[PDB]
C-alpha cells in the first residue's frame, strides 16, 4: 500500500491536507500569510506525497522549496530546500518516508538542483540518505551592564531606531549584500520579507513585538522578554552587517539599552563581538548546534561552484548509499579553484557523500571525519591538505530557517 | 610611592602569607599537599610581593612558575605561568597590581622566558598587559541512553578498567607522549600527579570518586555524581589519548556505563567525539571558554620557536603598552620555518601583542581582531594571509591549569 | 555641543516620536487610551527633547507631569512629576541627559514647583542630581491555608465583592479620603481610573481580569493567577484604607478567598497586617524596595509646607551640585511648623540636597545619611535631633507609579 | 498523667536524655563541644522535665539559660533565656507543654529575672505566653560587580584578613564593646566564642570554613558557597562594628572579594550600608524577620531599666493570659528616664503583654497593635505618645541566636 505521486500544482486542497499533517508533526498552525508565502516558494513538481487507504487525506508528504544558496568563493547555485517533510503518527515503521524520499530526490535530480539543503528537524534522520552538517549556529549571550568595548573599537554611530514593517525595501536590501558576501546565504523573497516583518503574534515565540535598529550597512531585528524575575533581557533574531562597523556600531546600539540585563543572539562561530569587547569573558558562549544540513546531489558542479582555500591534486572516491550520485572523481584545485573530472583512476582519498557535504561551506575539520573513518587515505597528510583546501574563506552562516 | 620586594625564595612563613592571601582571594584552597606541588615548582627570584605597611601578612602577592608549555610543530619553551596572584581585598584599591606586574614581568624577562602565561581568575584585568586568550575549552556533552556509534568508527578495544594511583608511572607517560604532540602541553612534575591521584576529597570537587580507564594509548579520569534528581551521570576529569584508536575505544568505555545519563567532559574545540556517532546532535556542545592566556616575552624568541601553516613575508609591528617588547620586526616564513629579526623598514602589518599572544597557539581568526583594530593593515589579504599561517594543525589544548 | 528644546505643547507627530523612543527604551508600549492619559497630565512647556541631526525622531526626551502631593501634615503641594525621560542608546554616553536634565529643571524651576517627583527606572542616574529616595515599598506574603487573625482583632465586615468597573466614582471618592491623609497621596485624574478599571489585557501581569472589594472606607483591587505548580495566588494590585477596619474588613476578605495558596501585596513598611495575625510569621515579608524619589525644588517653600514631630533650632546648609538651591537656612520649627528663611550664619548641620529629598517624607533614619556623610554636623545631638523633627506620624506611601 | 519536676543541676545522664530528645525534635546533634558550652550557660534550678512511665528517658524537657540583654539605654538585665523546648512527637498533643512552661516560668519567676527571651521556632505557639517580637532581621544582598560607594562614604581603611581562630579574644573584646551599645546585646561567654571559630562542619550553613575581617573597632565573619552553576557568593554570618568607620571599612573590605558575584547578610533595619552606596538600589532588602522574642516577667522592674525617648504619664493596665505578671501600673517619663509603680486608678492604655515584650526595644510602631485592638486607648494621640516614647535611639540587634 506504498506509492508516492508527485503533485504537478498545489491546489487549495492539497495544501489544506497537508497543513493538516503536517500540524501534527511540528508543533502550531504557523499562520495563513506565513504558509502562502512558503507555498509560493515551491516549483511545480515538486511536492511528493503518500495518501491513505481511501485518500481522504495525506499520510506522508515532502516538497522542496526553490532556493539560491550562496557558496563559499561567491557563486549562487540553486538549491532544492527540503522541507515540510512528514509522516503521519499513524503510519510510521512502514517505509513511507524513504519511498517518498527517493522519489522527492528523483524530482530534485531531474528539475537540475546541484545541492539538496534543510534544517534539522526533531526525530528526523539524516546521515544515511547522505545529508551532512553543513553551518554551525552558536548561541552567545552578553550581560549588558558589564561588557566594556575594547578601546581600539570602532565607534560608527549612525545608527537609527526603526520600525522594521516600514522599512521592508531598506532592509531586504541590507540582506541581499551580505548574502552575496557570506556562505549560507539564501536568497530571500519579498513573500517572507513581508511575513517577518508582520510580526505575527504566531511565529513570534520568544518575546513580544519586534524592535530594530538600522545602518546603511546593517540592520538588527530583537524582541525584549521577561523572565519569572521582571528583570528582561534582549534577543537578536537577526543581525546582518556588511562592514566592519556596521556590525560593531550595532552592537554599541545593543548595550546602549538600558531596560535590558541581558544581549543573546544566535550567530555563527567566529562572530567578532568578544573581541570588540575589553574581556571576551564578557560575551558568554553557550551553545553549538547544527544548522543548515547538506547532501551533494551532483559533486563535479557543487564541487567546482565554489572556491577553495589551499591547493590540491587528488582523486577522490565519494560513497553514497542511497543514490548513484557518487563515484570517483578526479578533484583538481589550482589558484583555488577547482576542475571536478569523472574518472576510474585509483582513488587517493575515500569520503563518504554526507561529510563531503558537511564540509562543504569550510564549517569543519578531517580530523573528526578522519579519526571517524568516514574520511579514508592510505596518505595521513594528504587528508591534512583537503581539509585544508576545503577550509571556508568566511564562516558559513544559514540566512533563515526553513 | 610603593615599591614590592622580590623574594629570593619563598620560606615557611612567606607560604603561609601567601596562602593566606590566596584563600581570601580564590576560595578555600587547595589541600596542604597540592600547594606544597605549586611551591616545589617556583624558581628562585620569582616572587613578588607588596609588604604590608608592617609585615605580618603581605597585602599584594605574585609569582610566576617555572613551566614548560609546548608550541606548534612540538618545539617545547620553557615558559613563566604567573599564578597566586593576589591583592588583599584591603588594598585592591591603590594600584598594587600594576606595581607587582612590572616587577615580577621584570623579572621574567631577565631570566630568558619567551613566554608567560596564566589562567584567567575572576577580576584580574589581562590583554593591558599583553595577554590574549590562547586556547579554549568546549564542554561538551552526551545522553548515553540515546547515543550511537557512527558504524564506520572504529572499535578498537583495549581498554582496562584501573584503579587510578596504581598506575602513576603509566598514566604519566601516556600524557607525556601526549604533551610531546600537543600544542598547549605542560609538562607534568610527578609532585603534581601524585595530588591527582591522591584524589583528595577536597581536590575532588565536582563529583565521586576517580575512576579510570586505561589504554595502551590513553587514559580516562572521570567522576560520578547523582545531583536531587536520583539520577547519575558521569564528568571526565581528563582524558589524554594518543591515538584515534585511544579516544574512540575510550569514548566507547565511556558512553558504556550503564549508570550514568549524560557523560559530560571539558575538552577542545575540534574534538573527534561528534564525529564517532551516527548524529552529531547526539553530542550536545554547551559552553565554550577561554583557557590558557600568553604574553610573548620575546617576539623573535617565540616566532622563530613554533613551525607555520603557510608562507608568509612581511614586517611587523608590535605594539606593547606595558614594556617594551614590542617594536618592528621582519618576519619571514617559508616552508614552515620562520626567521623573525629586528627592523627600521616600515610595517605591513601592526598588531598588538595581547592579540600576538592569542594567535599564538592557532587559536583564533584574524578576522575578530582585524574587526575591532587590535590588528590592522591597508592591505587586506595580507592579513588574511598573516592569518592563514599562524593557524595550528592540532586543536590547542591546555595541559591542566594553575 | 547640543541645544536641547522645549516643546510648548505636544503634537500629534510629536507625540509619535516619543511613544517609539518610549517602546524602545521601556519595553512594551502601553495600551493607547493608557498614553492619552498621560499625555492628559503634561502642563505646557514641560517637555524637553533632542531631535536627531536629521530631526525625524527624538534621540532624547523628558517631561513633566503637573500633579499634586501629599506632605506629613496633609498638605498638598504641585509637583513635577518627571516622566518618560529617555535617550536612545544610539546616541549615549553623549551625555544629552545633563543637556535635558538641566533644561527640564529651568522648566521646572520657572513653572514654580517647589519639589519634583520620579519613580526609579534602570540606569537611572539619580541622586546625582539631587533626586532621593522618599517612600519604601515593603513586599508582603501571607499564606493563607495558615494564616488566621488574631482573638483581639476586628472583624467589621461591610465588604461586597464588586465589579471594578461599575463603581469607578464610588473607588474614586475613597482613595481620595486616603490621599488627603497619607504623605506620599498622588491626586488621580479621572482620565487614569477610567484606564485603571478598564483592564486591557496589556498591562496586566501578572494574573486575570481584575477582582474588587469594597469597604465604605476601603477597597482592594486584585489579580489571581495560576502559576508553575499550577496553583494560584493573588496578587493585590491596590488596597486603600481610610479606617482601620476596613483595612481588617478587607484582609479579611482577601484571606477568605480558596484558589489562593497566598495573598501578595506591596505596600509600606509599618502596615498592620502582620500586627492583625496570631504570629506575625504567617505574614512573611519579602522586599523593600525603592518607590518614590524626591528633588527638593525651593527649599524654604517645600520645608515649610510640611509640618514635624520635634522642635528645632538650627542653621542648614543644603549642598548641591547639580543646580543652585542650595545655600543656608534659618531652619526654625516649633510645636509642629516651620519657618525656613535664607541666612548668612555658618551652619550647624550641612546636608546633601538627594539627602533632604529622601528624609522629607519622613521614611528614613539620619543614621545611615550621616554614616555616609552625606549628612554632616560637628554637633551629635543636633543630628538626632534633625531626625527626631523630620520623621512622620502616617507612614508615607506613594499613590500610583509613573 | 503529666507532673513536671525541676532538676537542681544537670548530671551527665541527665544532660545524655535531653541529648536524646532533642535530636527528635531538632534534628543535628550539635556537636559534643557545642551542648557542653550551652551546658556551661544553665544555671541552678533551670531545667524542667516530664519524664515518662519507666523514667528512664524525658517525654517532655524546657531549661532557660542565664543570659544579659543589653536594653535602651544600655543598661544590662539578667534575662532567662527559654532554650531546648522539646516534647517527644509520641506524646505531643497531651498538654505536657502548657505544663511544662508555667513551672519554669516561676522557676525564672522566682530566680529573680525581669525578662524571658527566646529565639522562635517551629509551632511554635508563642503569643498567647506573653512573648511578642522585639528585634527584626533583615536581609540584605549587594551584587558586588555592580555596587559603587557613595563620594562622600568613609574610606577609612584598617582592615586586616584572620583566621578568627587565632583571634578569639581581640574578635570577643570588639564584640563586647558592641554589646553595651546595642539593645539585643547578649553577652557571649568564652566557651561559645570557642564553639564559634571552632568552624565544625555540622554546624556549617551557608558555606565552607570560616573568613575573617579585623579592624580595630569591628570585624566581618563570613562564609563563601558555591552555586550550581559555579559561582560563589559570600554570606556574612556576623558583622560586628563598633564604630562608623569599622562598618565603613569592613563593607568597603566586603565588596572588594573579586571572587564574589554577590554579598549577602542578615542585619538590622537600618544598617547604613545601602546609604554608603551611591545608589541605594544596588543594596536589596530581601526579608524581614523575627529575631528576639521577649516576655516582661517583671513590668516595673523592665520599663524601669531602659530609657525612653519622649515623655509620658499614665497609667498603664497589662493583660495577661498565663500568669498575673500584668496589673495597672502608674507609669511616669521624664528625662527620659520611667518610674512605674503599681496603682489602682483607672487605666488609659490596656496593652496585651506580647505587645509589651515586643514593643520594649523600640523595635515597633504602636500603630499595628492598636488596629488590632491588642493596644488600645481612648485618646488616640496618649497611643501615639506612648509609642513616641517608647521607640529607640539605636536600631535593636539580638546578639546571637539560642
Ligand atoms: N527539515 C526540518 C524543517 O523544520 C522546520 O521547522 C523550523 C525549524 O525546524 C528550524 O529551526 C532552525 C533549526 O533547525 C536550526 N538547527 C537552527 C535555527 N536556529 C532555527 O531556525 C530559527 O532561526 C532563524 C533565524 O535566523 C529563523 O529563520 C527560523 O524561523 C528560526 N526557527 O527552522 C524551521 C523553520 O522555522 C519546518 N517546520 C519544516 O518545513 C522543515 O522540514
Ligand atoms: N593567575 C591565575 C590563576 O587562577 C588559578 O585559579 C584556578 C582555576 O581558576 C583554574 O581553573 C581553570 C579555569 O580558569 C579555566 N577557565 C579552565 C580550566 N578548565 C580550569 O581548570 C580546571 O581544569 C583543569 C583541567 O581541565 C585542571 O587541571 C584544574 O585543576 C581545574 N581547576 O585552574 C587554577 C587552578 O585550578 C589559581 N588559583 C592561581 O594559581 C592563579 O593565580
Ligand atoms: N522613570 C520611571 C518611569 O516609570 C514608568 O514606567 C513604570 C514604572 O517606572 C513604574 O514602576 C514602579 C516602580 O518604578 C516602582 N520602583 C515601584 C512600583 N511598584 C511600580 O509601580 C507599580 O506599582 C504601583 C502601585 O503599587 C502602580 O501604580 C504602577 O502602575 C505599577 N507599575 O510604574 C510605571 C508604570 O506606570 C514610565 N514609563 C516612565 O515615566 C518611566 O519609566
Ligand atoms: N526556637 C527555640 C530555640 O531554637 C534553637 O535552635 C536555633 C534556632 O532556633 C535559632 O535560629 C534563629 C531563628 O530561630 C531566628 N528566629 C532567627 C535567626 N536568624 C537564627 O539564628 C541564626 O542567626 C544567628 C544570628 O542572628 C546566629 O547566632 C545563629 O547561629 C543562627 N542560628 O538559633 C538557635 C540556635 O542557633 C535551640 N535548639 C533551642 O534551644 C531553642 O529553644
Amino acid at each position: 500500500m506504498i506509492t508516492p505521486r508527485t503533485l504537478h500544482t498545489i491546489t487549495d486542497d492539497d495544501w489544506t491536507r497537508i497543513a493538516l499533517l503536517a500540524r501534527f508533526a511540528f508543533g502550531d498552525i504557523e499562520p495563513e500569510q506565513t504558509q502562502a508565502a512558503w507555498r509560493s516558494m515551491v516549483p511545480e513538481d515538486a511536492t511528493v506525497v503518500v495518501p491513505d487507504e481511501t485518500d481522504d487525506a495525506f499520510v506522508g508528504q515532502s516538497l522542496y522549496l526553490d532556493m539560491q544558496l550562496t557558496v563559499p568563493g561567491g557563486e549562487v547555485l540553486p538549491v532544492a530546500g527540503i522541507s515540510f517533510v512528514a509522516v503521519a503518527p499513524t503510519h510510521r515503521r512502514r517505509g513511507v518516508l524513504r519511498a517518498m524520499y527517493t522519489e522527492l530526490h528523483d524530482r530534485i535530480a531531474r528539475a537540475g538542483y546541484p545541492l539538496a539543503v534543510l534544517t534539522a528537524s526533531e526525530g528526523g534522520i539524516y546521515g544515511r540518505f547522505g545529508y551532512g552538517v553543513a553551518t554551525i549556529e552558536q548561541h552567545v549571550s552578553v550581560d549588558r551592564r558589564l561588557a566594556q568595548f575594547h578601546p581600539a573599537a570602532p565607534d560608527p554611530g549612525g545608527v537609527r531606531m526603526l520600525v522594521p514593517a516600514d522599512h521592508r525595501d531598506g532592509l531586504a536590501d541590507i540582506y541581499d549584500r551580505w548574502r552575496r558576501r557570506t556562505p549560507g546565504g539564501l536568497v530571500r523573497p519579498d513573500a517572507l520579507w513581508d511575513d517577518l516583518l508582520a510580526d505575527r503574534p504566531e511565529s513570534r515565540r520568544g518575546g513580544g513585538e519586534l524592535f530594530a535598529f538600522g545602518h546603511q550597512d546593517g540592520y538588527a531585528l530583537y524582541r525584549v522578554d521577561r523572565g519569572p524575575d521582571g528583570r528582561r533581557s534582549a534577543h537578536v533574531v537577526e543581525l546582518t552587517a556588511v562592514t566592519a562597523d556596521a556590525h560593531a556600531a550595532l552592537w554599541r546600539a545593543l548595550l546602549g539599552l538600558d531596560l535590558i540585563d541581558r544581549v543573546s543572539i544566535g550567530t555563527h562561530p567566529h562572530d567578532p563581538l568578544p573581541y570588540l569587547l575589553t574581556d571576551p569573558r564578557q560575551a558568554q558562549v553557550t551553545a553549538s548546534a547544527d544548522d543548515l544540513w547538506i547532501r551533494i546531489m551532483n559533486v563535479p558542479a557543487a564541487l567546482e561552484a565554489r572556491r577553495y582555500q589551499a591547493d590540491l591534486d587528488v582523486v577522490l572516491d565519494v560513497a553514497d548509499g542511497f543514490r548513484s550520485d557518487g563515484g570517483r572523481f578526479a578533484l583538481q584545485i589550482s589558484g583555488g579553484r577547482a576542475r571536478c573530472t569523472t574518472t576510474d583512476a585509483p582513488a587517493d582519498i575515500e569520503i563518504d557523500l554526507d561529510v563531503l557535504g558537511g564540509l562543504y561551506l569550510g564549517a569543519h575539520r578531517v580530523d573528526g571525519f578522519a579519526a571517524a573513518n568516514r574520511l579514508r587515505s592510505k596518505d595521513s597528510e594528504l587528508l591534512q591538505q583537503f581539509g585544508a583546501a576545503f577550509a571556508g574563506d568566511m564562516p558559513a552562516e544559514l540566512g533563515y530557517g526553513f
